[PDB]
């Protein structure tokens, strides 16, 4: 509630349906908590700042607070550790969540309210755990005590937990003890635990009664214990004699609701089937970064996982061993519900069709990861049986053509699963990611029996070929093709002619052949592509073009950034003025970073009629004309950021009748016209931040136009706060226009003592 | 003769034994020829400048000139073409050589003296050749008329040569017609020709009487005629139907003294043995960039080349064809005198031992080039039979470990053979250049049967390994090892321990594992290397080191540039002060680009006692102490160029008693001490160029010290030419100290009209 604030430099978000008020003071360099904080707020954000300590009077009048964040308030360049006065949190009866990460605390704070449900104490100096200060946390549910003693934040003392310290926490559900130098599992954990995170510790042995009472556990993590330290870019200590993490056969017996089990980087050598005897509902299993190269050939334990969804076996290669072929056990056919399989780091020479026979009967298999394996010989025709597969990974391996602040400072989710990189080519269907491979020329015979491929990635292969319309012949149903970081010779206009169903084409980073001058550059090759929608050819350094115009009856998006359009539009050269005129359906243009010092008169007349998104960022426009914008009758998102413009148009209404997203970020504008926004009711977005503007007059910024503006930025510039802008001073602190960084970035240059003064916090009584 | 010049801005070199005086005015921006040119000079250099034309009075008083250079005086940003007045060269009776390249001349200049022997007319607009203006050149010997009409300098007209134009040039020996758009060989060439250069032309057919009278010819070039235009980064026009260069069988019949024959890039398909029937003394043969992939398997023509020395067969791959193996004909055994063989661009999958059987009996074979072939499988043990070989090339191909201005503006030599890149590893003996390969880990078994290798290059392989002293076991006689552009983990001090005879070790560009902090960095691994002489570990970004000191009893050169020595020598950290103290035999140090803002007191005490070459360039030394140089009793080549120093030492004699090569290039020094060079008789080299110095006093630059100075640089700085430096003005134009760029780079800032005035050309009479 309270809606209208007074001088708070933090953003305020209101949710009437959820009855939640959010105050975000992230990255504000506040030495102390500002005054005037509303009593109706619920979430308080107090991240990285210069707060010396916490006083009980800080939250004296705040009783509706349910979330307090204090993450990374002092990262070890920082003063002494934060001190918490006694009874500093007892007044918050409605508190439910509290974050105290990165505060260099020595002991667990006391006096916490009994209504607390979440507590985070990561990146602290708490290496001792006793029941006395845990008695007050009898109603807690989620506890985060990780990252207290490890290589980044050392304490030189092993973690000490007294007996039955967590036993009385009946409401505990999630416990995290990662990177805490823990040696022994803290028995006895409460029976209501669901997620246990003991990874990245120094645990060497597991007792048979360690998880005897945990029956509702769902997520168990035991990574980093006795890890594989070979070629490790971080300080890790192998266990002795290379010994593996000793886990008894009858260890996971009481676990019946377990769903996620992570054993990554444990130096394991054998996986007994007795482990998975009781856990029948296991879904995700991680066994990466181990020494299970021989176990994969046997994989006897896979017979007890009928409901497995994810299986990770990455980076299990043997030292000084180069396998001739991948040895997949026949027990892999028992994974009926398997969906994702990763066999990276299993470096081997040749991949054959019969080696993937166990995976032929997996109906639910979607993702098959095989990258980073240095596969030399691989017949691509063997993938014709994997039509149901969604993503096939053929990454940095060497397949060739066939011959004849800290972590806790952000990410409030804390313990979260590894989110897979969702590439733009996955949504189009079947994907064959052949990027960064040893393919140097394309043959139509290699891609045979692959008519079902809806996507193909060939970035980084460094292919030097002159396509003429016969290489991608079998790829009849291909819709997305990536050809970035290659050497494409556009000597013929029939390139990509046989790709009848192609929609998105990427030929970026092909600067090699485009940099040469005098050779033919057929830029009209898009005419044959009937259903092409997006074309990305940026960072190509295109300086000359044999074709006068580019023709495409369906192209909608064209990226032409990082090229040389100044030479194409050189003074006295009108050949390439109407280069984009024939693109009838084009709606978005990205001609940026083209070293365009000036725009010759006539380019706007040659622009496509349906242009809607024009960008000219980082171009260095010394003088950009404005009267020529009348030709574009559909422009709505003109962008001129990071340019060297110096004059705004006399009347924006006379220039464009549909512009609504004007952007002039990081420009050099000292003053605006006296009728800059006169009768321009169609505008909704305006940006003038990072400029050299001095003052704004009333006649240039009418309130009628400003009422409908969704966003307006005037921060990080050189405004002068004298008695000549009393109207601006009154309006900036009395309007509802969303102006971000109104009290943190925009300051006053002068005069004199007014250096660094907040404009919204200005009151010139003598004016 | 004449020894002492007056105001010439060109360097003068005297050779009394050869009676030759050399005047070099290269890159001087002289609008007109300067006055006071000596009449005794012999070689005149008048390269790229702003000379409008040539007048007969330019060489009126010069009669001893024997060489005039006018290369690239107007490169097409340039005014109208250079005009030569009639009878502008008839007064030079002793002229023998004349260069007129890059002058945009339309016709051959007339009035040349009959004593001329060399004439260069490259990069001109002369596309017509007639006997009338060639009559005056009856005594010429070397003619250069190439680069007159091609893609860089087009003329849109085919070259026209009248019948028997060169017939009467009886003294002609070398003729060049490269890149001249020539269609037909200009019959009839004189019988005294020795070198003919008709390459890079549009010749489509060769007549049987084309070389009927050439019996003394030695070098013949026919490249570029009907070239292989596939993947060509330059504008080339394939001949029709791909047709090859039609050469009759009885074409090279009259040639008996021919030694070099170049047929590179001719689209040849078959090489009949009839061509080499008469030429028995052929030494170098070039057949690269052709379609002779099938001919290599036959190679029937190789039986007629018993004295062949060089054979080039690079880039003869077939389009859309990936050969399974290299097919070398058995006729290669007939090349008894073969020394260099290049089989690049013959892309094939696997290389076997039996495929190199024809080369097993070549006793004189030294270089075997096989790079850029994409070889996948290659057993390195098959090279044990090639012990007599000097260089073995295993370049960018994908071998993996075994499994289980213009051109004429410079280069006065003009037509010169392609000089092979002499790498630093060739002088040490047998070389196995395995750079840029697909090797990702090193095994001792792979390098078996290779004990004869004296050099090994492994740069760019990107190997991530933690060597412990067992990988390079069979390489007992290795003396040079290159490990640049890799990922070396120095977790053990026993690395490279088994390389008992290693002398030079290069571990540069290994920044990956050295950038990480907290892991062990054993920098004392050089202790085991008993005979190590040079160690290059630059560009490694070394910021921490587990070892306190580096020990080596034989190391002499150490390159430590592009690292992080500021953190190692951080204030309050004296652990790594004596890092190089134990290097007793060290004599050269290259600690540069280390971001050293300042040198902590004590590093000079920890320097090796035998240090002789210290470099601190591009370090940013804000304040470099000088009194500590007394510790180094053997310093002679101190370098502080490209630094941010601001004060010179009070007395250089008190600082160092042996410094003789002080360098302070690109520094920021405004003034020198009044006793900078007092009693410093041991100095021989001094550099203060590119500084902000204002004036030099007499008491700081005594003539006694300046007499023995070999070189002294004071150019490109901010000297002030007022009446306060009359002694400097008198001395700079009255001393014999070698000061380069005395009249071209060093100018006067002021005062007023004295902007840009030459210091050596100053005469203040009013002073
Ligand atoms: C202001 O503070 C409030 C508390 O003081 C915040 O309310 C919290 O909002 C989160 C959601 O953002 C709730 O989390 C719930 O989690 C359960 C369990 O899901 C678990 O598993 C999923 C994966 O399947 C995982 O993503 C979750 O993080 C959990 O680990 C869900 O079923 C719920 O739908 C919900 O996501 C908290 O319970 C809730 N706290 C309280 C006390 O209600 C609020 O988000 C804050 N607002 C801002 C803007 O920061
Ligand atoms: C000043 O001008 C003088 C002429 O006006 C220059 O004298 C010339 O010097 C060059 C050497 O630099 C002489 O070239 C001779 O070439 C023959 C033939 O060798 C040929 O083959 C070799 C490869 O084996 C090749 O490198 C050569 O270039 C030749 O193609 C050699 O046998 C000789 O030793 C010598 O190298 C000229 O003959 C000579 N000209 C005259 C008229 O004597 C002088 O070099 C100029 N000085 C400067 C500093 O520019
Ligand atoms: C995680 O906990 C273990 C507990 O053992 C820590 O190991 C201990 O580390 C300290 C600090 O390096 C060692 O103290 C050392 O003692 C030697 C004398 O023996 C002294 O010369 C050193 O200067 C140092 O004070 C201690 O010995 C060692 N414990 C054992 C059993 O070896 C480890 O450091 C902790 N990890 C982190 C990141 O804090
Ligand atoms: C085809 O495969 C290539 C290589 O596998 C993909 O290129 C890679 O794409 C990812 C995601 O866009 C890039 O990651 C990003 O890197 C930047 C730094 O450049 C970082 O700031 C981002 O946060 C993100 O991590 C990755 O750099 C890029 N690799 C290269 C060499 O460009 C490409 O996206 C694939 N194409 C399709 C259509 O899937
Ligand atoms: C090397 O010599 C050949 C000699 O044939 C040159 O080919 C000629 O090039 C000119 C200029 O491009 C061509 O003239 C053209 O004529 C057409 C009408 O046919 C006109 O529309 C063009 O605007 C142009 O004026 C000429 O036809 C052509 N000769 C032949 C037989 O095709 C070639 O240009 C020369 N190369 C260089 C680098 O100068
Ligand atoms: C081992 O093999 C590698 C690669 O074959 C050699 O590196 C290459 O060395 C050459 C000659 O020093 C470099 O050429 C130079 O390039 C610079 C530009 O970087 C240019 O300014 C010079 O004029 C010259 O052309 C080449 O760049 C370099 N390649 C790489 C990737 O670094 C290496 O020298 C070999 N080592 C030994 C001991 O022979
Ligand atoms: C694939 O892995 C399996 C399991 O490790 C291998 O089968 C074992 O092979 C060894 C060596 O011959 C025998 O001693 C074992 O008795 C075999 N066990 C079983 C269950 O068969 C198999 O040889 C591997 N195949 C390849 C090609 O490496
Ligand atoms: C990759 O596998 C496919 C199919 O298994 C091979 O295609 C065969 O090609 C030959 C010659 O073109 C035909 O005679 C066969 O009938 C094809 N097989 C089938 C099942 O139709 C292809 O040759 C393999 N690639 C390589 C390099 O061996
Ligand atoms: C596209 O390029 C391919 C590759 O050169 C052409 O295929 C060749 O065509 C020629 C002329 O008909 C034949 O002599 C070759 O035998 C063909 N090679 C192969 C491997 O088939 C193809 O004709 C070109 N297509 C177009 C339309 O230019
Ligand atoms: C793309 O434009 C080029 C010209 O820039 C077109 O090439 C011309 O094609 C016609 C028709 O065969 C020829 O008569 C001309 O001689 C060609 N000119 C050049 C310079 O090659 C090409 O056809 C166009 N392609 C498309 C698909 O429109
Ligand atoms: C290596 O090259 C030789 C010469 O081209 C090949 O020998 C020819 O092979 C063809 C095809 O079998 C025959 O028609 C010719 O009669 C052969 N000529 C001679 C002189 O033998 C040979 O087959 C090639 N070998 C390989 C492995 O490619
Ligand atoms: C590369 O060639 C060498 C020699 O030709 C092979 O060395 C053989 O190795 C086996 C097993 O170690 C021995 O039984 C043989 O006696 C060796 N040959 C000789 C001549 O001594 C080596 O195996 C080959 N590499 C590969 C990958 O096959
Ligand atoms: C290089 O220096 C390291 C120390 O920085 C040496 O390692 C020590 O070796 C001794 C002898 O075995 C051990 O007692 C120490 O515990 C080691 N210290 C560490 C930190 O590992 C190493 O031996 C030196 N190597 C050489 C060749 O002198
Ligand atoms: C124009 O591009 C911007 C880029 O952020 C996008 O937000 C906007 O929706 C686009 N407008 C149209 C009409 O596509
Ligand atoms: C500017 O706008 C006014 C008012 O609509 C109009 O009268 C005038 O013609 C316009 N001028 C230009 C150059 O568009
Ligand atoms: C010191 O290094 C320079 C680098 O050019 C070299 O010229 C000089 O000979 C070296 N001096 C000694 C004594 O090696
Ligand atoms: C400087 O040199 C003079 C003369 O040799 C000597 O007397 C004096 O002690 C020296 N001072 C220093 C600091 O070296």
């Amino acid at each position: 509630a309270r809606w209208f604030p007074k001088t708070l430099p933090c953003d305020v978000t209101l949710d009437v349906s959820k009855n939640h008020v959010i105050v975000d003071c992230t990255d504000k360099h506040l030495t102390e908590i500002p005054g005037g904080i509303p009593t109706n707020t619920t979430n308080l954000t107090l991240t990285i700042n210069h707060i010396p300590d916490i006083s009980p009077a800080s939250f004296h009048r705040l009783v509706h607070l349910v979330e307090i964040d204090f993450r990374c308030n002092c990262v070890p360049m920082c003063p002494r550790r934060l001190q918490i006065k006694p009874r500093s949190f007892s007044g918050l009866t409605y508190l439910k969540s509290l974050y105290l990460d990165g505060n260099q605390l020595l002991e667990i704070p006391q006096g916490l309210p009994p209504s607390l449900q979440l507590l985070s104490l990561e990146a602290n100096n708490i290496f001792s755990i006793r029941k006395e200060q845990l008695t007050e946390l009898a109603n807690i549910e989620i506890l985060y005590l990780g990252q207290n003693c490890y290589y980044r934040n050392p304490c030189y003392v092993s973690y000490s937990i007294e007996k039955d310290a967590f036993l009385n926490l009946t409401k505990l559900k999630v416990l995290s003890l990662k990177d805490n130098n823990v040696t022994t599992v803290p028995t006895v954990l409460p029976s209501t635990l669901t997620e246990l995170y003991l990874y990245n510790n120094m645990i060497a042995e597991i007792q048979e009664d360690d998880f005897n009472n945990l029956n509702q556990l769902q997520i168990l993590d035991l990574s980093g214990n006795c890890p594989r330290c070979y070629n490790a870019p971080f300080p890790c200590t192998p266990c002795k004699n290379n010994s593996p993490l000793q886990i008894p056969v009858n260890a996971f017996d009481a676990l019946t609701e377990l769903k996620v089990l992570r054993l990554h980087s444990n130096s394991l050598q054998h996986v007994p089937p007795r482990w998975f005897k009781n856990i029948n509902n296991l879904q995700e299993l991680d066994l990466s970064q181990n020494f299970l190269a021989k176990e994969i050939g046997d994989a006897k334990f896979l017979h007890f996982l009928p409901n497995l969804i994810q299986l990770d076996l990455s980076f299990n290669f043997e030292l000084q061993v180069y396998r001739a072929s991948m040895n997949l056990s026949q027990a892999f056919s028992s994974l009926k519900s398997l969906k994702i399989l990763r066999i990276r780091g299993y470096v081997f020479k040749e991949l054959k069709s019969f080696q993937l026979s166990p995976l032929h009967n997996l109906q639910n298999l979607e993702v098959l990861d095989l990258g980073t394996n240095f596969i030399k010989i691989a017949n691509l025709s063997m993938f014709k049986q994997f039509k149901r597969l969604k993503v096939i990974d053929l990454s940095v391996n060497k397949i060739s053509p066939s011959g004849d602040y800290a972590r806790s400072c952000r990410f409030k989710n804390k313990e979260a699963s590894f989110t897979s990189v969702q590439e733009s080519c996955y949504k189009y269907g079947q994907t064959l990611d052949l990027s960064k491979n040893s393919i140097f020329f394309i043959k139509s015979s290699d891609f045979q029996h692959l008519s079902f491929l809806k996507c193909l990635n060939l970035s980084g292969n460094l292919i030097s070929q002159t396509l003429n319309g016969s290489e991608f012949q079998p790829l009849a149903e291909l819709r997305y093709l990536d050809f970035s970081n290659n050497r494409l010779d556009l000597l013929h206009s029939t390139a990509f002619e046989e790709l009848r169903k192609l929609e998105v084409l990427d030929i970026s980073s092909n600067s090699h052949y485009f940099q040469s001058e005098g050779i033919t550059h057929m830029l009209n090759f898009t005419k044959n592509l009937k259903v092409l929608q997006k074309l990305m050819m940026n960072d190509n350094d295109i300086s000359s073009s044999t074709s006068r115009t580019m023709e495409s009856e369906s192209l909608r998006t064209l990226e032409f950034r990082g090229n040389h359009l100044d030479v194409l539009w050189r003074d006295g050269d009108n050949r390439y003025l109407q280069l984009f005129k024939n693109l009838l359906k084009l709606e978005e243009l990205d001609i940026s970073k083209n070293s365009l010092s000036f725009l010759p008169s006539g380019v706007f007349d040659g622009m496509p009629p349906n242009l809607k998104n024009l960008s000219l960022a980082k171009n260095g426009l010394k003088s950009f004309i404005w009267e020529k914008l009348r030709y574009l009758k559909n422009l709505e998102t003109l962008d001129l950021s990071h340019n060297q413009l110096t004059t705004v148009p006399e009347r924006l209404s006379n220039c464009s009748r549909s512009l609504k997203n004007l952007i002039l970020k990081n420009n050099q504008i000292r003053s605006l016209t006296k009728y800059f926004l006169q009768d321009a009711f169609q505008l909704r977005y305006l940006d003038l931040s990072s400029n050299k503007i001095q003052m704004i007059q009333k006649t240039s910024f009418p309130e009628n136009v400003l009422n409908n503006l969704k966003m307006l930025l005037l921060h990080h510039n050189r405004f002068l706060c004298t008695c000549d802008a009393v109207w601006f001073v009154w309006w900036v602190q009395h309007t509802e226009v969303t102006i971000p960084y109104l009290a943190t970035d925009v300051t006053c240059v002068g005069p004199g003592a007014h250096k660094g003064q907040s404009v919204i916090s200005l009151d010139l009584y003598t004016c």
